[PDB]
């Protein structure tokens, strides 16, 4: 049924933050919070990006600002990030944080640890991207995380995010 | 340079309205205004949708509400719609308005007048979609329009939309 798309929610226990993640990473898309790159990069051209929890690379851009990704540098290996779709909570664990140049489009490849691959991805990653350093845009801070758990919503919210209440729709 | 994406602006002389069109048509995407379907439908599966002004079908969803697409039914054959990207104003002219069921995904095919084609589109269309009737969501009101003019922004705005000023970025 038109329009058919869903949004997701992102939760970060470590910074005590969460958002509805919109589609797209244009200036109007991420004006007020994080957005999902709709396409992943490959050497042979752009392909549809992974949806939440799915094999590939669910990549997100957000401004380096108080209400969004200012504190992304506080994430360390092992930290949990939770992505929520209409059916599940997906827990990812941070496996890497690094700094790259603005043109390092490889970080949004379906497998960011093998960006030259042309094969279908098998692992599910989550990537968070923002400007770096603070108050500069010379570089990008990148956090990659790997799926460790899929929890159907029928079982309720994970304890570490259960206090992060909405104000009022992921689906039409 | 990450993130690399641009948004567009849509202008409708007839209803004296304009918006920044976001990416995506999820509930959070189109909460406040129209959004672009990132993929077009074909019988063989979803493909990347046309960008503004480009061959294919630039399709937009917006709620049937005062600040968005309430008055889309006022558009008639011949009426102009303007889509603006970073470089050009694209004028489209309405060729058809019709009502379809919610599952008529063909309206977002690259060529909505030949939805079963799997060949590359050659014509540039703009499609506006909203709920129909007024105060119901049983159907969809669809306006299809065809590209008639490409004006580079260096030449300034078309006369019929030159009074539609912003408050403030289509690109990062
Ligand atoms: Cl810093
Ligand atoms: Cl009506
Ligand atoms: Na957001
Ligand atoms: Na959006
Ligand atoms: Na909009």
């Amino acid at each position: 049924p038109l329009p058919g798309s869903a949004n997701s929610r992102l939760y970060i226990p470590k910074t005590d933050q969460n958002w509805v993640v919109v589609s797209g990473v244009g200036p109007e898309d991420i004006k007020y919070g994080p957005g999902w790159f709709p396409e992943s990069w490959t050497p042979e051209g752009m392909v549809p990006a992974a949806r939440a929890g799915q094999p590939g690379n669910y990549a997100v851009a957000g401004h380096r600002v108080a209400a969004v990704f200012w504190d992304l540098d506080k994430l360390e290996e092992g930290d949990e990030l939770v992505l929520e779709d209409a059916e599940n909570f997906y827990t990812y664990q941070v496996v890497e944080s690094k700094v790259v140049l603005p043109n390092a489009i490889e970080v949004i490849a379906p497998d960011p640890f093998n960006p030259e691959s042309t094969e279908e991805p098998e692992k599910a990653y989550l990537t968070l991207t923002t400007c770096h350093p603070k108050l500069q845009n010379s570089h990008r801070l990148i956090v990659h995380a790997e799926l460790v758990d899929t929890r159907p919503k029928e079982r309720g919210m994970p304890d570490n995010i259960a206090h992060m209440a909405p104000e009022n729709g992921l689906e039409h």
